[PDB]
This record gives structure tokens, C-alpha cells and sequence, in this order.
């Protein structure tokens, strides 16, 4: 449960965000000015919160704002992520000044989360006023699914979302559900907002085959580059500037819900196209036919996508999850966090999954089958 998001609670997030900005201003970090840039995002998040407060301009309106389900979750998540960034610096020490460290990679994961939370609050409280209950999902067939299972909710727990999505599009494993959570839960708060749902269904449309589109285009396609800036697209394609037709497709933290396809022209330049609210596989098929998109990430083989007009290893899901924040999630159910450690193997899972395995007379540890000599309750952090 989350506390009421009253003025005092909102101001506590500002004080935590101020500490994060000051830690990130350390000259030793050499933090680059490129999206997601925490030094721009946190001041812009304070400004949007200030704008919301200015619209709920009396004690009656403040009381209604403080009990809004989405706003309580947002403020609780912002508090947690800001505390996590402070803890990152406290535990990371001198490794924060090494650009290639896992600690600095974790700061990039948090910067992406802050960027996505700012985009989310701007979409749910446009001009500072709550419109979550009136949110217009871009694809009507996706909107009908959200209205059927969640009515006019602005946000729902991941556990409930996953179970309901499975009733329409079957998810075949815990690892697939984990990769799917990492893809949709962009704010990494264990909830799916109607805004996060809108982004996912725009990217992986058409709705009728959404999980096939996602498994093919994001999890296994060699052209997929996840969140990149244009400087990063150029750096990836530069080595293929003498191979016209070399291409990649990326997500953009400043253009959520849209793809950007970077490609090498016949004259060796690197350009990009933003497909116009149409399926990505159709833009890639058309571009292949026209001779523009031939070699994904410069590779000799371009996967045939025509099966998407009318498969994934457990390793492929694992590799896809590396950039995300799902280490704390139980890999067996992909719906509860890891809360038990087995001795002596050290494997982690939720107690509900371990109990189910033991009640089935499963041999030892669910993962490695070794004898369980003891168990211990544990708390797992996404950056452990
Ligand atoms: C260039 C770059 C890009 C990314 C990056 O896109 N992060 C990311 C974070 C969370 C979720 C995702 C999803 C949507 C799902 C899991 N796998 C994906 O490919 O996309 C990506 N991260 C980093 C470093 C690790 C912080 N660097
Ligand atoms: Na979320
Ligand atoms: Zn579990
Ligand atoms: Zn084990």
C-alpha cells in the first residue's frame, strides 16, 4: 500500500531529487549531456509536479489529488527511485567515476526510468490536470482489451495485467513473461499504466498478433537496438558505411511509442526514417523491397518478416533482459519477487513457487535439483 500523496509527501520527493541532482553534478562523473540526462529530467519532473500543485489550488482539490490511485503510485515510485539513486552513489563509491562500471550502467537504467516517468506524468496529468480515466489508447483493438479487463483504471499491478493478457495472447514461460514485463513496465514500478500499455501496443501493433510481433522484432531480430540516441545509431552503423542497405531500428526515450530506422544510403551517409503509425514489419518489408533495408546491423542475412502479415530460446530471453531491471523477480512465476534463498546452491525464487515444487515431490532445488539443506528469507534488489 502507498501513503496519501499530500503536499508534504510531494515535497519529500523534491528534496530527494535535489540530492540526486547534486550527486550527479560531481565533476568526476563526466556525465554526458545526451538523453536520458538526469540533470534535465529531475528539474523538469519538479516543474511538472509544481504545475499539478498549481491546478489543485485549494484544500478540496488537494485532498482529491492526494487520494488519486495513479498519483499515489507515481509519488511512491519517484521516492523509491530517488532513494535508489542516492544508495547507488553511497555503495558505488569510486566506481561511479568509471564510465564502464556496472554502477554507472545502473545509473543509466535509473536515468531511463526517470525519463519514462516524466513522459508518463505529462501524459496522465496533461497541463497539470488528471485525465488518466479519459486516456485515449491509440489502437482501438488494444483499447477494447484494456477497457474489458480494467475498465477505466489508469494503472494496474503487473501480476493482474499479465494474467489478463494471457487470456487473449498466451505467454508460454516465466522467462517470456519476465522479458515482457521488462518491455512494458518502462517505469520499473511493478505496475502497468494505460500510458505504458499505449506505448507497447503502438510499437508492436497489430494487436491481434502482438506477442508474435514483439518476440520477432524485439527479442530475436538482429536489427533491434533497444533505446539509442541518434549519436549511438551513427556509431553502430558507421562500420557499415561502405555497405549501403545496412540498417538498424531503435526506440527513443524522447519519442516514446515510435520506432526510428537508421540506414546506410547508396552514397555512404547514415539517415533515418520514422515510420508513420503503421506496423514496423510493414515498414521493414517495404524498405527491403525498395532496396533500402537489406542488412540488419550489417548482417548478410535479413530475416523474412512476411509470416507477420498472415521460436525463442530461454538464452534469447535472458540476453534481452540484461538491460532491464528484473533480477528481483521470481523467474518461475514472473509475478512475485524473489524472497527465499536455497542453501547450499544459492538459487533464489519466491516462497510460493518453492512451496509448489516441494508439494509436488519435486527433486531438491527447482532450478538445479540439488538437495535443499536449508532456506533463508531474503530481499532482492534489481541491481544485486
Ligand atoms: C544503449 C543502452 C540502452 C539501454 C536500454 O534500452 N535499456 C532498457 C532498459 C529497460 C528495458 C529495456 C527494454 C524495453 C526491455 C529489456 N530489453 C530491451 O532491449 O528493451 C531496455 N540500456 C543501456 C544500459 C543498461 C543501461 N544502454
Ligand atoms: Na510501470
Ligand atoms: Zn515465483
Ligand atoms: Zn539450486
Amino acid at each position: 500500500k502507498q501513503a496519501a500523496a499530500d503536499r508534504r509527501t510531494v515535497e519529500k520527493t523534491w528534496k530527494l531529487m535535489d540530492k540526486v541532482v547534486r550527486l550527479c553534478q560531481n565533476p568526476k562523473l563526466q556525465l554526458k549531456n545526451s538523453p536520458p540526462y538526469i540533470l534535465d529530467i529531475l528539474p523538469d519532473t519538479y516543474q511538472h509536479l509544481r504545475l499539478i500543485l498549481s491546478k489543485y489550488d485549494d484544500n478540496q482539490k488537494l485532498a482529491q489529488l492526494s487520494e488519486n490511485e495513479y498519483f499515489k503510485i507515481y509519488i511512491d515510485s519517484l521516492m523509491k527511485k530517488s532513494k535508489r539513486a542516492i544508495r547507488l552513489f553511497k555503495e558505488g563509491k569510486e566506481r561511479m567515476y568509471e564510465e564502464q562500471s556496472q554502477d554507472r550502467r545502473n545509473l543509466t537504467k535509473l536515468s531511463l526510468i526517470f525519463s519514462h516517468m516524466l513522459a508518463e506524468i505529462k501524459a496522465i496529468f496533461p497541463n497539470g490536470q488528471f485525465q488518466g480515466d479519459n486516456f485515449r489508447i491509440t489502437k482501438a483493438d488494444a483499447a477494447e482489451f484494456w477497457r474489458k479487463f480494467f475498465g477505466d483504471k489508469t494503472i494496474v499491478p503487473w501480476k493482474v495485467f499479465r494474467q489478463c493478457l494471457h487470456e487473449v495472447h498466451q505467454i508460454s514461460s516465466g522467462l517470456e513473461a519476465m522479458a515482457l514485463k521488462s518491455t512494458i513496465d518502462l517505469t520499473c514500478n511493478d505496475y502497468i499504466s494505460v500510458f505504458e500499455f499505449d506505448i507497447f501496443t503502438r510499437l508492436f501493433q497489430p494487436w491481434g498478433s502482438i506477442l508474435r510481433n514483439w518476440n520477432f522484432l524485439a527479442v530475436t531480430h538482429p536489427g533491434y537496438m533497444a533505446f539509442l540516441t541518434y549519436d549511438e545509431v551513427k556509431a553502430r552503423l558507421q562500420k557499415y558505411s561502405t555497405k549501403p542497405g545496412s540498417y538498424i531500428f531503435r526506440l527513443s526515450c524522447t519519442r516514446l511509442g515510435q520506432w526510428a530506422i537508421g540506414y546506410v544510403t547508396g552514397d555512404g551517409n547514415i539517415l533515418q526514417t520514422i515510420p508513420h503509425n503503421k506496423p514496423l514489419f510493414q515498414a521493414l518489408i517495404d524498405g527491403s523491397r525498395e532496396g533500402f533495408y537489406l542488412y540488419p546491423d550489417g548482417r548478410s542475412y535479413n530475416p523474412d518478416l512476411t509470416g507477420l502479415c498472415e521460436k525463442v530460446t530461454q538464452e534469447q530471453y535472458e540476453l534481452y533482459c540484461e538491460m532491464g531491471s528484473t533480477f528481483q523477480l521470481c523467474k518461475i512465476c514472473a509475478e512475485n519477487d524473489k524472497d527465499v534463498k536455497i542453501e547450499p546452491c544459492g538459487h533464489l525464487m519466491c516462497t510460493s513457487c518453492l512451496t509448489a515444487w516441494q508439494e509436488s515431490d519435486g527433486q531438491g532445488c527447482p532450478f538445479c535439483r540439488c538437495e535443499i539443506k536449508g532456506t533463508e528469507p531474503i530481499i532482492v534488489d534489481p541491481f544485486d
